[PDB]
């Protein structure tokens, strides 16, 4: 990984030695960036609903995971499953349980640092996996974008500044998420999100992340050419909410 410090450099340590997860897929490849164009298509509004309990960018809610994803199944694009196990109190266990429960794709939400961590996202039934460009260096993001791909996940590359786009353009990135909430300070900045967005060219697949809470501006930023809006604490409160971004 790259020269980290802080809560960063912890969770860094603490994934390059997590165990992997030993037992085999169980459900099919359901490709979360081909299904966002579909919606697109369908002028249907495209939202990723995460599901997590703890969080260092809000209190920790304790609600039936199943339950939850069910109804996302309902409305939702594809849903995030947050699986650091420290700072977001995340499970294998629970991606497996959801995995096994719906049939919408679902995206494994953790700080990917070794393959075989995308050995587990696969074998746990997850669809694509979240690639940190801030956490890796340009030869190991390379690396894992390439070995996802050899599973037929199409990777989920996260980006915060200029920086990380340029290298997201570098190494090919198709499918990228343009973050508002800069992981080492947890600090929002829209302006610098919209201005990245101006910046991706119009074939690659585009997720905006960070503090959404409102039908307005993911209309506002469906017309700057965003295909899907995710959206982590106010759905995880209140679940129907969903109903009123996407009606």
């Amino acid at each position: 990984p790259r020269y980290l410090k802080g809560w960063l450099k912890d969770v860094v340590q603490l994934s390059l030695r997590r165990p992997s997860f030993r037992a085999s897929r169980q459900r099919p490849i359901i490709s979360l960036n081909e299904r966002i164009l579909e919606f697109n298509k369908r002028n249907i509004t495209a939202i990723i609903a995460a599901y997590r309990r703890k969080s260092p960018s809000g209190l920790d809610v304790e609600r039936d995971p199943i339950e939850y994803s069910k109804f996302m199944e309902r409305y939702a694009v594809g849903l995030a499953v947050a699986t650091e196990e420290k700072y977001f109190n995340g499970s294998y266990e629970t991606l497996r349980k959801i995995a096994s429960s719906v049939s919408i794709p679902i995206l494994m939400w953790d700080f990917i640092v070794k393959e075989s961590q995308i050995d587990d996202a696969y074998n746990l039934g997850a669809d694509t996996v979240a690639l940190i460009v801030k956490i890796l260096t340009e030869r190991e993001l390379e690396s894992l974008l390439e070995y996802a791909r050899s599973y037929g996940m199409e990777p989920y590359i996260v980006i915060n500044d200029e920086n990380d786009l340029d290298i997201a353009l570098r190494i090919g990135a198709r499918f990228i998420e343009i973050c508002s909430r800069d992981l080492e300070t947890l600090e929002i900045n829209k302006e610098n999100q919209r201005k990245l967005i101006s910046m991706i060219p119009s074939n690659v697949v585009k997720v905006a992340w960070g503090g959404i809470s409102e039908r307005n501006e993911i209309e506002e930023l469906r017309k700057l050419g965003v295909n899907a809006f995710g959206i982590g604490s106010s759905l995880l409160r209140n679940p129907e909410k969903i109903k009123e971004f996407i009606l």
